[PDB]
């Protein structure tokens, strides 16, 4: 179960965060740690496609080699705070697993720039259990969490010591995908 309400970033640039290109993460928390793989890589874009707000998702298990993309367009709560109703799709948005209520994620940014960012998101997913997550983005793939986000990890009352990092996984992306996905 989720337990936070997490805080948007004051003065959160929409524009500039959905600005249609991809966020790696590189650091993750779980509140319920032992609901997620200790080894996992993820990454999003994130824009505007024909007026509607967009992520796209990829999920890849660097063991198990369990893979997923998914697609939501964001509906508004508050500047920065927002719940995605996602559809499961394959690399070229042909649709796996349709919308349903009862499967969405909520999804907080809690500090953006121009390269990095920290967010929280709450997952939905019919009847399974799932707990707070939070995630440091970067731009770039291979990036140590600079002071910036590292502040905000302060800021919102963690530790960043105690996120575990996606770097040493071996994980490929696809960019092109991810992108084309935002359209679907
Ligand atoms: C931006 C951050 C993330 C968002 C918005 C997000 C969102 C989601 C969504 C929507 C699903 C369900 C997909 C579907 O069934 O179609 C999912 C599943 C999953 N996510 Fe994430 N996720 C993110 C990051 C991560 C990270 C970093 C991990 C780390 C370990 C993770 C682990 C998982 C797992 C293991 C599942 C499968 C749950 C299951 O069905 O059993 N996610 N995520």
């Amino acid at each position: 179960a989720c337990t936070k309400n997490a805080i948007a970033q004051t003065g959160f640039n929409k524009d500039k965060y959905f600005n249609g290109d991809v966020w790696y993460v590189t650091d993750y928390l779980d509140l319920e740690p032992d609901d997620v793989p200790k080894r996992y890589c993820a990454a999003l874009a994130a824009g505007t496609a024909s007026g509607k707000l967009k992520e796209a998702l990829y999920h890849y298990d660097p063991k198990t080699q369990d893979t997923f993309y998914d697609v939501s367009e964001l509906q508004v709560e508050s500047l920065g705070k927002y719940t995605a109703n996602f559809k499961k799709v394959d690399k070229n948005g042909n649709v796996k697993v349709a919308v349903t209520a009862g499967n969405y994620y909520t999804f907080t940014v809690m500090y953006a720039d121009d390269s990095s960012a920290l967010i929280h998101t709450c997952l939905h997913k019919g009847n399974k259990d799932l707990g707070d997550l939070y995630a440091v983005l970067n731009r770039n793939k291979d990036a140590a969490a600079g002071d910036k986000v590292k502040s905000a990890v302060s800021a919102a009352t963690l530790e960043f010591s105690k996120f575990i990092s996606t770097k040493e996984n071996n994980c490929a992306y696809d960019n092109d995908s991810l992108k084309s996905l935002l359209t679907k």
